[PDB]
């Protein structure tokens, strides 16, 4: 063993506290060490060049680096040594920055002694290291996209245009997500369906996209490039291949049920098409409401009605997964002071979006729920379900300000005589053109802004609503009457989010949305390799941000599939057949079942083993041993820590 | 000619105003028309299937669609007819929605008559159409990335990992952009350099990336897949291949000049390295300050100093371009009431970022410019250079709120006894974890928030600063004294932005940043094919949004390069040699020089012609004629409009 030690100054992060001169000499004087050097920034290109030159010249076969935590830069130095010809796993890392220099600033002498001890432990471990060849595994060039909203549609189209065969699983009968439910979009007031429908048709026609709507992902197993996914397609009771979406079955159906697309304010039949631009344009029967009258069977000319349909099980093999499951609107029923669900003329922002839509339940007319007449006075309340510790929702929903202003502008254009007032804490018009939109809400449409979080909404006997709120800029309490009140509800993770998160094995952030690998530089990656996030799945945001995230997720998922191969770490259990007695107290301790028994000896499957070391710690005789974490290595480290 | 006419209801967008029954019968009765049908949504899959079935059955050779504007759905129907075997350009579009139904709502009868006339004109044009084969052109599988900030670095790394050879042009001597200048990042307060430097090294080592720093893009010519780019590499007067970045030349240099990296508050030598983590780690001589003393030549051991270096011209051929040129910080000198550049202890947010940086000019100490001592009282002013019509800056800069709160928190941690007050209009903490960060600024660090836009900053004789501002929530004027005032300057397009925009040929938005193809669904595309935007080039935003945009831009630019081919529209000039007299009054009228003279006859180059039709309109005898816009076709349309 010819150990080369490299102590990093990291500028003054280590050097400021730890004497990189004494440590270097100590390392040079330790047994088996043939060189000790220090450099200002080893992770940089000059430092890696120095390490490679030292390996080439002095013939170092073991490399020890006294630098930051291995979790940051272990792969960097592993590749550095690889490019110089040395084996990947002859390398050792000493943590003297996060564990020594940054936590013992007031004890420089103790810090230097701790650094000496840690480098001694690292060299003790490095003495007994041996080469290990890492196995390559093929990466399937297929992707799964969960969620058929704007983000999911964008991700699927980008992957399919790059040549990868993509599956798109959607739990609703049709794709579109929440963007299909909007009438217009801010800040341009353009029609959302007019621009989304072509993309939906594209997804429906793409040769590289397999669209599975009305389906859920039930099981996910495996790893990057090698995901096995079990999907459950719910029974439509309509044949997708035969149905043309004419709608005669809907015409004849006698039963009426709520339309999920209309968000509780629209009705359809037990057999329904969610909206005219649905993709696939196919009928669906909800058996909770079907009475099995067979009128739809008799009126259908394609023979597409199948009352004996069963749920179908699909198994796919993919290489990457993109979660694009969006969000649900906050339910403000728990805000008792605002009276949602109790007062007749209190509605939410999404319900208003459905109501203002020309294709919505009311044919685009904003009408009071109480009497079906246009309101003359409308109040909007910001931050409902957001920025509120009384309900455990301390985050901003990021879009409610803008869509509140947009819907106020739309109400003004449709009914210019209407009076509109917004109750806000902050106006968060941060995006491109958002501040101009905010100013236009006042200058052009005459919308009134009151800086005050309403205390209460009181329903009067005539069903009008008094908003009781302080005007904080006038510094006085106001009680103003309105014919309609619209709650600016925030965004929450969708129903069934935890089930899918556990199925895939992802973590979630403090707000309840899925967590990205790094907040700053890996916004669309997760810590699970081969799984990516796009859109509001990662947190509330508007359509362009979700689309950018979907494109980025497509690129990130394409990178490994283009590479076609990934490396498996060889830190795995190995059994000594000559020592193993076949006691088998190790097999059950493997959560992945990597250990079996062949010829009376324990045998580990590399594909199943993950390298936890539990079995090795359990083995009394020591027949089992983990590569790179052998018992002798840890024992040497323990001995060096105290001697 | 067997013309099939298809009138779209578009739901009620046309049908509501225009009688799609009378128009269909009129079309059926017109000469050469063999079928007339109407469908609720023709652009949808069922409508395209209907059109294809009609073409296959009745043998239609001309297709006319009375629907929305051609600029929206002409490619859709072109591909629809292609997939049924018909030629792409036998297709005609009548605009009866944007031009008739949506603009004559109060005259339904006049609307229907106008629709009849427009369909008659469309059929008149379609009678004389003929097939045209479109030529394919290869797409170069190479990309250029302009700008070496976080967005540009991300885009280049994503493209290079997908296998494409990428050029990265950077005007500064080193990559990093503005993220390298930050000390920490919000909302996590993690070190920005610690996470950016590995990416910079990766860019510097990638086999698929050619990094050209200290260079500018001078000329761009051509089109998607076929861009010819002329780049000018400025002379460093240091040999990049030889320089190791040791810094001895800096040690010996006698001249002192401002360091651009330190934003006007840091000094370096005439030969300088912008920062220790620079990529490439190379020296640069600024000849505005060099006195040619040759001390650097004598102290350099690599012989890397080249005082006779000249600017170099590089010509590259690429298929896609990604603009990632970032932003500049607003210069608040024009806000005379705040006294920047006049008061000693008034600084900007970016200057404070450099000052709080441990590697900055002051070694991470926040010191007053007047006396070099720590301030005891600090004020932050929000929205400086933003949301202000007095300076023509009506937009939000979107990050100043958060980095103001972050730098206040950093000042508190470094100097807990310091008092910090923020003067704000709205707190825009919209991002993930931003509202929690905002609350933590108060609960944990005790930062004071005053809702008021300061009227004035007055320098007192002792050089302290009185902020005169209304507290609007107390409703009273306040005059508070501070040792330091930090202006929360906004983001503006970088210097030289207009030159590069004109060089490429891009448009800009109202705020001055580059304009995307569609605000909602194409945030990273431009209307110039093959050119994409990433990061703050498209508008102010934070690091994760810029990184998502960079990944999306990489994916979008990869799509056409994976396809490897694009179609050229055949709407081009054609000369009748038997009629052309070689008068040549057409050649100079082509801005692209597509027309030359061979054998005494005008000859058009397809590669140069773009299809404006100017030459055809100029030709008296009619020898020149534009394909798909022939004189006979327009004359027939004129005749049908009036008869
Ligand atoms: C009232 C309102 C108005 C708005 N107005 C605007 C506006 O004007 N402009 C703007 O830019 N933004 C607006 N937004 C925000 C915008 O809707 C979002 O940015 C966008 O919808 C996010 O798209 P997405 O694909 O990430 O999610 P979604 O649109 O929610 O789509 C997610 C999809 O995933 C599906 N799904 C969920 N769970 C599963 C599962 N387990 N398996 C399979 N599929 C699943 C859902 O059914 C859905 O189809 C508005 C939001 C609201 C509430
Ligand atoms: C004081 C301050 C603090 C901030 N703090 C944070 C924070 O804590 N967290 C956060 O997420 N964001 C923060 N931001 C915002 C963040 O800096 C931006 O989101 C990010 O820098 C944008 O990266 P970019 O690559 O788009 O642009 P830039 O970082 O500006 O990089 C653009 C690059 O293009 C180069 N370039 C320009 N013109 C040309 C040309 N013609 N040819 C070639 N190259 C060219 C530039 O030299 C530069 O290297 C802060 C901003 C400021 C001003
Ligand atoms: S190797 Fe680690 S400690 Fe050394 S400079 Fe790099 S990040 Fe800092
Ligand atoms: S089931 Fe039959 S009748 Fe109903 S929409 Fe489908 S094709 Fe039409
Ligand atoms: S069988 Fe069910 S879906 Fe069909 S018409 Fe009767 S109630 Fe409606
Ligand atoms: S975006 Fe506006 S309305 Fe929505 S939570 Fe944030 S501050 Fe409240
Ligand atoms: S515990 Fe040890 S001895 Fe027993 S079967 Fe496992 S490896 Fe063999
Ligand atoms: S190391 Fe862990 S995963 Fe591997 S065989 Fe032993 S118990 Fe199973
Ligand atoms: S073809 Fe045009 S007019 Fe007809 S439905 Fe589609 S978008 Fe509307
Ligand atoms: S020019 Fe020479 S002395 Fe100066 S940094 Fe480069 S190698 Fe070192
Ligand atoms: S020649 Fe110029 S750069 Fe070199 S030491 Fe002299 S002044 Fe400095
Ligand atoms: S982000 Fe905050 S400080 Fe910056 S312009 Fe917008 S409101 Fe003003
Ligand atoms: S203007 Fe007409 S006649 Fe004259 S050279 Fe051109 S094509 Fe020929
Ligand atoms: S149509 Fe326009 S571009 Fe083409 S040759 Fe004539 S003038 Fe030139």
């Amino acid at each position: 063993p010819k150990i080369g030690v490299y102590v990093c100054h990291c500028g003054v992060n280590i050097g400021g506290v730890v004497d990189v001169e004494a440590v270097r000499d100590y390392a040079a004087k330790l047994p088996n060490v043939v060189i000790a050097k220090d450099y200002k920034y080893y992770c940089s290109d000059p430092g890696q060049l120095e390490i490679q030159k030292d390996i080439k010249e002095l013939g170092i076969n073991r490399v020890v680096v006294a630098a930051c935590s291995p979790r940051l830069h272990e792969p960097t130095f592993r590749r550095c040594v690889e490019e110089a010809g040395l084996n990947q796993f002859l390398f050792e890392f000493a943590n003297i920055r996060e564990h020594d220099s940054w936590v013992h600033m007031d004890n420089p002498e103790g810090a230097t002694e701790k650094a000496k001890d840690l480098v001694r432990m690292a060299v003790a471990k490095a003495r007994l290291l041996e080469p290990l060849e890492a196995s390559k595994v093929s990466v399937d060039d297929k992707a799964l996209v969960i969620g058929g909203g704007v983000a999911g549609i964008q991700a699927a189209l980008d992957l399919a245009d790059m040549g990868f065969k993509t599956y798109m699983v959607e739990k609703r009968p049709s794709i579109s997500g929440r963007m299909g439910q909007l009438d217009k979009t801010f800040p341009t007031l353009d029609c959302s369906m007019c621009i989304l429908a072509p993309k939906m048709v594209d997804v429906g026609k793409h040769d590289n996209i397999e669209l599975i709507t009305y389906a859920e992902v039930k099981e996910v197993d495996g790893y990057i490039g090698n995901f096995k996914v079990k999907i459950e397609k719910k029974p439509r009771y309509i044949d997708e291949e035969l149905c043309t979406g004419c709608g005669s079955c809907v015409e004849v159906c006698p039963i009426e049920m709520p339309n999920y697309f209309d968000e509780g304010i629209g009705m359809t039949k037990a057999v329904y098409i969610p909206f005219p631009q649905a993709v696939p344009l196919c009928a669906t029967i909800d058996k909770d409401y079907c009475i099995e009258c067979m009128l739809c069977d008799e009126v259908c000319e394609r023979g597409a009605v199948k009352h004996d349909q069963e749920p179908e099980e699909i198994e796919i093999e993919v290489g990457t997964i993109i979660v694009a499951t969006g969000y649900d609107a906050y339910d403000p029923t728990e805000k008792l002071e605002y009276g949602y669900g109790r007062h007749t003329n209190v509605i939410t922002g999404l319900e208003l979006e459905r109501m203002i839509n020309a294709s919505g339940p009311t044919d685009g007319k904003v009408l009071k729920p109480s009497d079906g007449e246009k309101p003359k006075r409308v109040a909007f309340i910001h931050c409902v379900g957001s920025r509120d510790e009384q309900i455990g929702k301390p985050y901003c929903s990021r879009v409610c300000c803008m869509y509140i202003m947009k819907n106020a502008q739309l109400i003004k254009d449709k009914m210019p005589d209407t009076e509109v007032t917004l109750y806000y804490m902050d106006i968060r018009a941060f995006g491109k053109g958002f501040e101009e939109f905010y100013k236009r809400s006042q200058e052009k449409y005459g919308i009134k802004f009151i800086r005050g979080r309403p205390a209460e909404v009181i329903e009067n006997p005539d069903l009008t609503l008094t908003v009781r709120s302080e005007d904080t800029l006038l510094g006085k309490v106001t009680e103003y009457d309105y014919d309609m009140v619209v709650l600016g509800v925030g965004l929450v993770p969708p129903e069934g989010a935890e089930t899918l998160r556990q199925t895939i094995g992802l973590s979630k952030s403090a707000d309840g949305f899925l967590m990205e690998a790094h907040p700053k530089l890996r916004p669309v990656d997760t810590l699970t390799d081969g799984v990516y996030l796009a859109g509001v799945a990662q947190g509330p945001k508007d359509i362009p941000d979700a689309v950018a995230q979907a494109s980025g997720a497509a690129a990130r998922a394409a990178i490994p599939m283009v590479k076609g191969e990934v490396e498996i770490e060889p830190i795995i259990a190995v059994t000594d057949s000559d020592v193993c007695g076949g006691c088998e107290v190790c097999i059950e301790l493997c959560p992945f079942g990597a250990i079996s028994i062949e010829e009376g000896h324990a045998n580990v499957n590399v594909a199943l083993c993950k390298g936890c070391g539990t079995c090795v710690a359990a083995c009394p005789s020591g027949a089992m041993d983990q590569q790179h974490f052998k018992t002798e290595q840890i024992m040497a480290q323990i001995e060096a820590a105290l001697n």
